[PDB]
């Protein structure tokens, strides 16, 4: 009967965003998991508490819903699961071992948070409606909640993966074009299965400072894969469906550019395009629910390390999707939400008559 | 001694946004200026009052500054200038005539609002600093103020121009590619004068529903010209300066696309590009002041009729600038700010510790 107490305690702390450089450190090749354990033992509780504190501070219907209250109950379990180690000591080649077992266990317990939280969104639509203010509140909360989750899973993955070339999920020499090819291959496979047709791929890179040298960077390849796969699938479907009465289906072109501080990936298709007004809704969780969240969540993966994901099409022609990542491991630092008085007022919207007419 | 009274009176009203279709009407070929006079006699005072009411409701230093207080005094004059007709009657081929003379007079009086207001921005920077909250407040206010002005000048221009093929400043058959060529020509001229070199132009259009038919639309050609000229100048300078040690300067490519609801113009250059972080500042009045406002104001002209202006580059390669306009005269309606309790709280920012860490 002490969950509320903990949440109240650790929510007083602020999570500590780590640089991509720091991850490499705590990962190294030998760096003892002892440091990780002592660190994670405090940080994880801090991150859980912050997001839980924010959850408990939103409309009672959103709280009383089976989904939100359900995932909330999952986080309560996990919080406790970790407290168990606060008064434990390393040295015991066991204390550490049972920690990972605990982390791995916490991971599977949360494996369905996205689909579940997504279920609450549909319930909300049917229960209260799809007004702009509701959209805003849900959008604001879900971006933070999901980003919070990405980071917690990040920490957990680095630890479990390392402690038993690549530093866990991080590749200090990730070749961007290669991940682009992989994501394309999978998308093509699925495209051929469903449409029995698929556009080809053209890749071009621009290494501003070193003309012919292949482009490499320090990054999490699975994160980049997820973003690119989502984009290829949309670009393929649009290209295919928009040319079902034509025969020349055009190719998807990708450009990978490496500048002084940005590493940019642009994906250009000729899938017909989308009016400007519908672009805005493509990133909304609410407006993209029925009767998926690939795009809004993909954008969160870009933002996680100070990047971004943007779209701009030309209705009647095609669409350009661009992923902006930080070129230097130095500028690559976790983007983490924090529960403040600042965050509180984003939920005080009492909309009813705008400033424009 | 009754200026405050009027402002208080007309600020209780909401301006009335007009469609591009309505402009054509009140413009027609014979439509009597009588209707215009009776309409403008009320609307103009309503628009002036709204913006003036908003001005009087911001920090005393911004008010006490010579610039803001100075333009504010210009608006006070103009408000009075028009009141003079509230108790006047048409029929008198004179009452109307002296109205235009009054409008034309009001126009010249405001001819330097931009440079002047821009002067207050620099003064503010030196007087109070360039903090994010100040930026926000200035950005919010200036976008509305300048948009308000664009509309007032619009009404005034339609009236003065018509009453003495084209319906004033509006061209019901504006050929987009043609305006693109004009804007390019002027920019090239200036480019050659200063740099003694300039990239060429390539134009391509995509008429989705009618393959080879030239693209036309109902619009204000001078508005479109201004936006395109600003973009060409930036694209030329970047292309030139980024290739001063090379010889192959590449061309600026423009695509004009006409879809079911959007008419889009994309301008692509290979001027080297800009990091993502600096893009955000290109639209800020504050962050773009020294020791111009082409971009932020150009964006306002796009937004005026429900359009937009966006930028996205690839650092180390180039930049795409896109102007989104409504394809149909039906969806082309004035975008006007209004003084509400809604607008009031955008100036209540008391920033000090964000929701992200």
């Amino acid at each position: 009967g002490s969950a509320p107490k903990y949440i109240e305690h650790f929510s007083k702390f602020s999570p500590s965003p780590l640089s991509m450089k720091q991850f490499l450190d705590f990962g190294s090749s030998n760096a003892c998991e002892k440091t990780s354990f002592t660190f994670l033992r405090q940080e994880l509780p801090v991150r859980l508490a912050n997001i839980m504190k924010e959850i408990n501070l939103l409309p009672d219907r959103v709280l009383s819903t089976p989904s939100v209250q359900l995932v909330q109950s999952w986080y309560v379990q996990s919080l406790l699961d970790i407290m168990e180690f606060l008064d434990k000591d390393p040295e015991d080649h066991r204390t550490l071992s049972q920690f990972t077992d605990a982390l791995v266990t916490i991971r599977n317990r949360h494996n369905d948070v996205v689909p579940t939280m997504a279920q609450g969104v549909l319930e909300y639509k049917d229960t209260y409606g799809d007004d702009p203010v509701s959209n805003q509140n849900i959008q604001y909360f879900l971006d933070r909640f999901y980003l919070s989750r990405i980071s917690i899973r990040m920490l957990i993955n680095q630890h479990t993966l390392i402690f038993d070339k690549h530093i866990g999920s991080i590749d200090p020499n990730c070749n961007v074009s290669e991940v682009v090819k992989d994501a394309y291959d999978m998308a093509k496979l699925l495209c051929d299965k469903y449409y029995m047709a698929s556009p080809d791929l053209e890749i071009q890179e621009i290494n501003a400072a070193n003309s012919k040298q292949p482009i490499h960077m320090v990054y999490v390849p699975s994160h980049l894969y997820h973003m690119l796969f989502e984009l290829f699938k949309n670009a393929m479907r649009a290209t295919v469906e928009s040319h079902e009465s034509s025969l020349i289906l055009p190719p998807i072109k990708v450009m990978v550019a490496l500048g002084e501080e940005d590493l940019s990936i642009k994906m250009s298709d000729r899938g017909g395009g989308v009016p400007l007004r519908k672009i805005e809704r493509l990133f909304s969780y609410m407006y993209s629910t029925a009767p998926g969240y690939g795009l809004p969540i993909s954008r969160l993966y870009a933002k996680y390390f100070q990047g971004d994901l943007q779209l701009f099409s030309m209705e009647g022609f095609g669409t350009d999707a661009v992923i902006y990542l930080k070129a230097l491991s130095t500028d690559s630092v976790e983007r983490l939400p924090v529960y403040n008085k600042s965050a509180w007022r984003h939920y005080q919207t009492i909309q009813e008559a705008g400033d424009w007419c």
